[PDB]
């Protein structure tokens, strides 16, 4: 609200997750900074702005930021992928990611988490287009029967991690929350089933019960028909 | 482009989940129908032990 | 509702299983305490602030807050999965956690529980991912039976 002194020296406090990159122009002399400092910039240093990308159905220019987590944080996207039998449906993966740094005073792999500028987005349509093209290769029932194998042994099939070797990002086991078909019609269908999975349950514990009343009945009958014999 | 080959595609889906709720029909119709018959033999054999 | 003293050091005070990791800007040390001890701010040490999850839909920003517990809590979530019948159903779980601190003096293990930002979104989309993915494989008898 109150406007700041152009005078004082720009100082950002960096979290102990995130990560900021400063481009020192009067030097040319680029270096990066994480952990609890608070970076102040020089007389011509800058701060690496990165457009990322934000909300649900992500968008590629929002949430412009000048900070960099590496923590194993998680996005959530929504995507609208198609099966085998033509049947679109949109699903949710959670998308846990950290920034793997093998070492943290090195001018070359530390700069090179700022490598993509929307590490967001591409880490978004990276797992979008591996999970699109696992699915459509694989129908519908084999799809809502087992939907996490074929989601994450898939997005990172043969390993646990989605390395990312542009900026060093990785991905762990994606964590699905719906995968909720997009018609209606489709979503009818399949509440029809829930019925024909019911009443087939309802049925056979029906014929059950009728079975062991038919067996408990003959058993009583032929109990009665022994001791009238004996009678 | 086509919304006709977004509604042949649609159509495909149904016939697709159809065919599967209708395996899981036939599916439990087998199971019940064997069950039957094995409850049938027992109920007979307990009537020709009887 | 009053308004505080900008002069006096802020002081936090701490629960006895509650964390709070404050971040010394002046000499770059990061530092966590947990106890019953009141942390006291230097010239520019700051808390971390942490936007957790609440809610029983669990909504990803809410609750946020400057302590961390480490205690025996429990978070109920509702997730509504779907079985191997397409029969779509909502259910809760209890989530019993406890941050498991191996010890309690280590300048990085400490400070290894704020390193995810939101931990009750966190341990839920995970287990939520979990139990969606092992409901879907089997039937809704299997699962109305033996739920456990
Ligand atoms: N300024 C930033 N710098 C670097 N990384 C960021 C920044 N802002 C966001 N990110 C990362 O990009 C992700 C984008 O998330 P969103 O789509 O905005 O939120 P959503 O995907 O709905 O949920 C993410 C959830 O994870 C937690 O880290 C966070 O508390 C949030 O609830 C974030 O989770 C975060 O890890
Ligand atoms: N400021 C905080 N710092 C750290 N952890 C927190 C904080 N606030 C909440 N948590 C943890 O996150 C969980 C979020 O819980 P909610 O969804 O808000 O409440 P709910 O899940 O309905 O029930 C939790 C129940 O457990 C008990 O600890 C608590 O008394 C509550 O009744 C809490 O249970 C708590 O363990």
């Amino acid at each position: 609200l109150a406007p700041r002194n152009k005078t004082r020296v720009v100082s950002y406090r960096v979290p102990h997750n995130a990560a900021v990159q400063v481009y020192d122009y009067r030097e040319k002399r680029a270096r990066v900074v994480f952990g609890p400092e608070l970076v102040s910039l020089g007389p011509e240093e800058q701060f690496t702005v990165l457009s990322l990308s934000a909300g649900r159905p992500k968008r590629p220019h929002a949430r412009r930021a000048l900070c960099l987590l590496l923590g194993p944080d998680f996005f959530t996207d929504v995507i609208t992928i198609e099966t085998a039998d033509h049947a679109r449906l949109q699903l949710q993966l959670a998308y846990n990611w950290h920034f793997e740094v093998n070492d943290r005073k090195d001018p070359q792999e530390t700069a090179k988490l700022f490598s993509v500028p929307d590490f967001v987005g591409d880490a978004c349509k990276a797992i979008a287009s591996r999970v699109r093209g696992a699915v459509a290769s694989v129908t519908f029932d084999d799809f809502h029967k087992n939907s996490a194998r074929i989601i994450r042994t898939a997005v990172f099939g043969f390993r646990d991690q989605a390395v990312f070797p542009q900026n060093g990002l990785v991905v762990s086991s994606v964590d699905v929350q719906s995968v909720e078909p997009v018609d209606q019609r489709t979503r009818d269908a399949l509440q029809r089933s829930v019925q024909l999975a019911i009443e087939i349950t309802t049925n056979s514990q029906e014929a059950a019960a009728k079975h062991e009343a038919q067996r408990l009945e003959q058993e009583a009958r032929g109990r009665l028909e022994r001791q009238k014999i004996l009678d």
